[PDB]
């Protein structure tokens, strides 16, 4: 029943999903699948919205105060069986005296059903994930 979940994004190398659902039959759901470098685990948090329409809802991940250490060499943000209408990620997100900062054009993509990074192109900062979807 909670709409904000903490989960753990740990380095290693190693690929790791964690995902959230809510609403009837798990109408809603959110996976965030990475691998990352580091030297220890940060706790992010992954927000699911849902409006009045009953169809729109955002996934929302990030991690709070807006800077992540980790160096990822991936990341997939899915919502399977929805429609994104709106996306973005940032490097770096608004805390203090420091701005929002989106990904470059060419570090990711967003398809129908993902927000992932582009191999080969991706910087490896990411603090910050935010979709905007019809389910």
């Amino acid at each position: 029943e909670p709409t904000t979940v903490a989960f753990d994004v740990r380095p290693g190398g190693v690929v790791h999903s964690f995902s959230h659902n809510v609403g009837p039959g798990d109408k809603y759901t959110c996976m965030f699948t990475y691998a990352s470098q580091g030297g220890t685990n940060e706790q992010w948090q992954m927000s699911l919205g849902t409006s009045e329409d009953h169809q729109h809802f955002t996934c929302t991940i990030w991690r709070p105060q807006g800077k992540s250490y980790l160096y990822f060499t991936q990341f997939k943000a899915e919502v399977r069986g929805a429609e994104i209408e709106y996306a973005m990620a940032y490097s770096k997100a608004a805390f203090e005296r420091e701005s929002d900062v989106p990904l470059k054009t060419e570090e990711f993509e967003v398809t129908k059903t993902a927000v992932a990074h582009r191999p080969g192109a991706f910087k490896a900062e990411l603090s910050k994930l935010v979709i905007v979807a019809k389910a």
